[PDB]
């Protein structure tokens, strides 16, 4: 709970806790506990917001997402999930949540636990929040998320610049028509299509029939305005602007930043800013612009122009009417000018390539199906009835190959990631790389070109060690590796677990790209407390007696 | 001659010869010859005109381009080519001009001709201008033209709108540092790259280094200006705008048009526009800027905004200070709005798919290398020692599979041509289809929608036959298959002769993408001269005692 935390002064929460608080090694204890029961549901022929009916959607509490979650920093967030669905598990992952020391309720089917059987059962989730700001919720079911199972998180705590009015999330997604797995299926063997539409805040106006409605901010002149802006998609990448006003960055994930005043934002699957908007123009209404760069490679949609409606109180009703100007093309990738309130220091002028350090990511094409994704060789494929964490607690070290398996021995040390994009491959697409149990720091990766025009860069440490920034770099839990390039991404061992690192498209992780960081795992056992254990063992023994009932087969990574 | 062609008057050509003539069966009797010599030579480390040096370019009399052709509607046109490459031999394509029986001066080696060989080989064509208006002549002879084999055709003639100066020919193209076969290569195994540059009469700005220099064309205030506006790239499409101005459209390729004016132009790789620019705006410098859309899918630029300088005259020197707007995304699509003066009018509602007259585009990535593009289930590969006018002069009928011919015998008939882009593939481009020997009528094509938006579309007649237009349709000689979609063309058989249909960018039709249409071939052997008959053999006498002398491998079609 807040004591000294006002709209002029924001930076402050409490005693002994601020925005310069070193929030990942200090927590208020409160000793409170927020709870939610997510019921999920299969629902068929839904109605959906731009009035088309979809075939079939998966539902938290009978709504398109589920409820925002909502805590203080320091808080407990608790969280029963009952999986009503037909046949599908499932596990919910709390994106943006470092689970220091919880790996198991992480949420990663086939690593961190079994999947929640259908048709009745349950888990409850349980894990602290030590961080503040905006993060999302999502199963890892295979693509399952894009049928609806996601929602938003929201923990309350200092900001770093003073506001008026939290607007509170502002979730926006691509939104298709076909189910997930049908999805899955397509993009197995086809390219990938634009999203139908792109929801904003749950809602949209269908371009072909106009059913639907535009979602409807009002801002109160005069006044300053946090808006948490969220991509939760399952591929679009977007480009947000609202005519005639700034945006000033005071997060980035759910890492506070020092302000940065911009026109317009790229953000990734699954990235996060927390914005200020200062209602200073004429009261009006003015619109906000979803918008696509980077020549297709992170997206589109077949709306052409997605949008929002911010409008003054007291202005008349009705739609905006200036059409604005497009914002500048992004190139499908986030911005590395954000510098986090909490510093970083990390060296960077003693970076060897090595096999060991290196995760090189290729589209195979010479299989069955055509594109299948692999990261060191290996596209993962992960045993819901087996997970990781089953052989760390039965003191198996015999991982299968598909688990992909990166294991990171060294103790609350900083350890570097040089991630290439299919260099050497006939082409190559932007990704957004996610990193569950930390935030990483943004180093550096290859210059920044158009994103579809075919450059390739290989790391030279020649040019390349003056690209890269150890000085309070980006650090957060997202970023783009760049189309055709490099990227090299540091974290510090603090949190023993099994840790996916994958690309957050999800026909790509579908695909098979991911790696898991195996952190620590000979701390990892010592610290899984006997109620984890036993209901681990207990949803998997439930799950393994489901699973053979299952009509449908697994087509893709599970993840 | 022209006798009654004024500025007033441009309808007017001579006596019997206007701009409602019949160009197609009515050719003005000049007597008069317009003769050139080109002499290509193989000129290493050219610097060329952003400043950058290439490794090797092949030119035509010393220049980045050969000669502008010029001749009156009815003149005949003569060039003799004398090759002194070094290893390559050489044919010349007169792009846009059918060659009404004389197919044999077609240009395109391993179909009307051997290669005429290097070191000193010589080969004169010549051809009767029965169409006026702006084409281009190029080498066939595998990518060879992007090394700089490659020049422009202005055939004066009467047009469809009064007009006071023609500013001539306005050639704009992709530029690239690389060569022709080391791009085929590269591109044999990876998806193409971007432009360096892109050159607008032959000059440009480095976008890097401030070298060059713009084009630049003097525009006298208040006149009407024609401005004879190419596409002469291997595989960029090009959109045109000038800023704060219209263009009228009045000619495409090289078919007169009812006047149409436009804010912005789609020119594919082969097209051409005429059009008037009237200097109606305050006196100023202006840009004339080349843009792409379609995210990407018909090319890009590493040249973020290649420009021309049109300057009014009487105003100040220096650059256009008007940015100007970015014109609509033609989404790699010309434009069906235009209509021929001369008319043609054929039935659609009789049109019915069946295997002869539909040819299926696909990429094949199962073989070597890994880009192969298929029609009808063959890539093209033709064979320059044994064209297929050598069997036609032989009695020879068994023409191999790989030639992809498809013959037809209909005389003078409308023969019907669906084209369908891999509508079953992992994914599908736009292609710049064109037909030698020929316009087509275009008569319609799959829905516009956007080139990446990954949407596709089989002809089904319950829908399509009532989209489809036969009453004065776009009349050309090169048009867009939409990527994932169809293409219906229709051409009357008038020509006998071996003519390719193929796509223009380079790197595709060096990868198979082709068919021969063989035209009335019981019809062809009668219609050649003994002088074309004879030189046909001389040069293929010369071409296949020098190939086994050739120190390097055929590696594509040939095309
Ligand atoms: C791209 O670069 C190339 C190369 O640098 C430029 O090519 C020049 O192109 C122009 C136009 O084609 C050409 O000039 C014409 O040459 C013709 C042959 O000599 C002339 O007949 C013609 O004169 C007519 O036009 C003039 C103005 O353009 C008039 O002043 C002149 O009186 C003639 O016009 C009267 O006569 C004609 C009948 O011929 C009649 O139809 C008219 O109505 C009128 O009564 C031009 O002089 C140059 O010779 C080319 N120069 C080069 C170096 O080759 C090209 O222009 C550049 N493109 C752009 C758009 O800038
Ligand atoms: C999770 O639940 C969903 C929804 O029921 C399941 O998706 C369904 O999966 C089946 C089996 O893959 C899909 O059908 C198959 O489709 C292909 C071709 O399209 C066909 O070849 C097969 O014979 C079969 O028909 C079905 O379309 C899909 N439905 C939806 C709406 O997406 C999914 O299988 C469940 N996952 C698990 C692991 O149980
Ligand atoms: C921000 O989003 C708004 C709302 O979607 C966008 O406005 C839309 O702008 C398009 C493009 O200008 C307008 O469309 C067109 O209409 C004309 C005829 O009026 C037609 O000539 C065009 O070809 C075209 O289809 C559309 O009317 C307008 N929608 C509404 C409800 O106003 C705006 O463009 C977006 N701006 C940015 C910078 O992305
Ligand atoms: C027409 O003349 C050009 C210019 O000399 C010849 O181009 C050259 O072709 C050779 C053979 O394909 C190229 O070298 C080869 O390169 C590849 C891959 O980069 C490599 O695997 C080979 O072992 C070999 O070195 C060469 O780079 C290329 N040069 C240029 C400037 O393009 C072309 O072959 C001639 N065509 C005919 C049919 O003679
Ligand atoms: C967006 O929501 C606002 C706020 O509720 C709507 O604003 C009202 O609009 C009507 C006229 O349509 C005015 O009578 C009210 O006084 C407005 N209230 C506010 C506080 O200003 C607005 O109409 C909505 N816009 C859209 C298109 O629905
Ligand atoms: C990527 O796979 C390569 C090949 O298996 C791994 O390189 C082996 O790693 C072990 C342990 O570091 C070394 O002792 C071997 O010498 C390496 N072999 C080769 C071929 O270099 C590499 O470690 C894997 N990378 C990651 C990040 O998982
Ligand atoms: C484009 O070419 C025109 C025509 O030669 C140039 O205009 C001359 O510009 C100088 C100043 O540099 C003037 O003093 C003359 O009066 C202009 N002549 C005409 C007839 O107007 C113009 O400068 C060139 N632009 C650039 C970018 O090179
Ligand atoms: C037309 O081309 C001009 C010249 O390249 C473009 O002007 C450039 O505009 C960009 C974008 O603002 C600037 O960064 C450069 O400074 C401009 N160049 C210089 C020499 O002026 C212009 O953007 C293009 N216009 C359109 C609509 O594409
Ligand atoms: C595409 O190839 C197909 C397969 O060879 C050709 O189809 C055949 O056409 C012949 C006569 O022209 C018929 O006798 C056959 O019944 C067709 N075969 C089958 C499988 O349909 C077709 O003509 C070719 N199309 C073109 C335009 O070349
Ligand atoms: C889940 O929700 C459904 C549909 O509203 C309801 O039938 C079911 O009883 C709920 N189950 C649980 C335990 O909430
Ligand atoms: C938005 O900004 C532009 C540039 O200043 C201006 O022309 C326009 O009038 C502004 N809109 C309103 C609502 O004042
Ligand atoms: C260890 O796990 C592997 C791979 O899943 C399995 O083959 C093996 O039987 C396990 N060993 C025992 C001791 O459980
Ligand atoms: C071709 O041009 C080259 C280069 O200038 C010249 O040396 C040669 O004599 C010319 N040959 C012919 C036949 O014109
Ligand atoms: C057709 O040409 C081929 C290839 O040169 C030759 O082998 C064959 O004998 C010729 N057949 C006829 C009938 O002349
Ligand atoms: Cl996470
Ligand atoms: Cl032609
Ligand atoms: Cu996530
Ligand atoms: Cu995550
Ligand atoms: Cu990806
Ligand atoms: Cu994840
Ligand atoms: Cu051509
Ligand atoms: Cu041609
Ligand atoms: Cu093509
Ligand atoms: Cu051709």
């Amino acid at each position: 709970e807040p004591t000294c935390n006002t709209p002029s002064n924001r930076a402050c929460w409490s005693d002994g806790f601020d925005i310069n608080t070193d929030y990942e090694v200090s927590t208020p204890d409160t000793g409170v506990t927020q709870s939610y029961v997510f019921n999920l549901t299969e629902v068929d022929n839904w109605m959906g917001p731009d009035g088309v009916v979809k075939e079939k959607v998966m539902l938290i509490n009978g709504n398109i997402m589920g409820p925002n979650i909502v805590a203080n920093w320091g808080d407990t967030v608790e969280v029963t999930v009952i999986n009503n669905l037909v046949t599908n598990g499932t596990s919910i992952h709390w994106h943006g949540i470092h689970q220091k020391d919880t790996n198991l309720h992480d949420g990663a089917n086939g690593v961190t636990e079994c999947p929640i059987p259908p048709k009745g059962g349950q888990r409850t989730y349980r894990w602290r929040a030590r961080q503040y700001g905006t993060s999302w919720y999502h199963s890892h079911f295979s693509a399952q998320y894009g049928n609806g199972v996601v929602g938003t998180i929201q923990i309350n705590g200092p900001a770093s610049l003073p506001y008026d009015i939290d607007l509170g999330v502002f979730p926006i997604t691509d939104y298709y028509y076909r189910a997930a797995d049908d999805l899955v299926h397509f993009t197995q063997n086809n390219a990938p299509p634009f999203s139908d539409n792109v929801l904003i805040n749950g809602t949209a106006v269908n371009p072909n029939t106009g059913e639907g409605q535009y979602a409807n901010v009002t801002l109160t002149p005069g006044k300053r305005h946090r808006l948490r802006i969220l991509n939760t998609s399952t591929e679009n990448h977007f480009q947000v602007s609202l005519v005639n006003h700034t945006m000033t960055v005071i997060a980035a994930d759910m890492v506070p930043v020092n302000a940065m005043t911009v026109d317009s934002l790229f953000l990734a699957v699954g990235q996060r800013y927390d914005v200020v908007i200062d209602a200073s123009r004429a009261p009006d209404n003015y619109w906000f612009n979803v918008t696509f760069g980077g020549q297709a490679a992170c997206g589109g949609s077949l709306n052409p122009h997605p949008a929002a409606i911010f409008h003054y109180a007291g202005a008349p009703g009705g739609l905006p009417t200036d059409e604005g100007t497009p914002p500048v093309d992004h190139q499908c990738l986030d911005t590395l000018d954000v510098r986090p309130v909490v510093p970083r220091s990390v060296p960077v002028n003693s970076f060897v390539k090595r096999p060991d350090n290196t995760l090189p990511v290729a589209l195979d094409l010479t299989g069955t199906p055509l594109f299948v994704w692999k990261v060191n060789g290996s596209d993962i494929n992960v045993d819901w009835g087996k997970p990781i964490i089953d052989y760390i607690l039965t003191g198996n070290t015999s991982y299968p190959v598909s688990d992909n398996i990166v294991q990171v021995d060294a103790v609350d040390q900083w350890t570097y990631w040089l991630i290439e994009n299919d260099p050497e491959g006939p082409f190559s697409l932007p990704h957004p790389m996610h990193l569950h149990g930390h935030d990483f720091l943004v180093l550096g990766r290859s210059p920044d070109v158009p994103a579809a025009s075919q450059q390739r860069f290989v790391f030279d440490p020649a040019v390349d060690l003056a690209r890269l920034n150890g000085d309070n770099p980006p650090r957060r839990d997202t970023t783009m590796l760049p189309a055709g390039g490099w990227l090299l991404l540091a974290f510090r061992t603090d949190n023993p677990g099994a840790w996916l690192f994958h690309c957050h498209i999800a026909w790509h992780v579908s695909g098979g790209l991911s790696v898991d960081f195996l952190e620590r795992p000979a701390d990892l056992r010592q610290r899984i407390s006997q109620e984890d254990e036993d209901d681990f063992n207990r949803v998997c023994d439930e799950w393994r007696a489901y699973w053979p009932t299952n009509p449908y087969p697994k087509i893709d990574s599970g993840l």
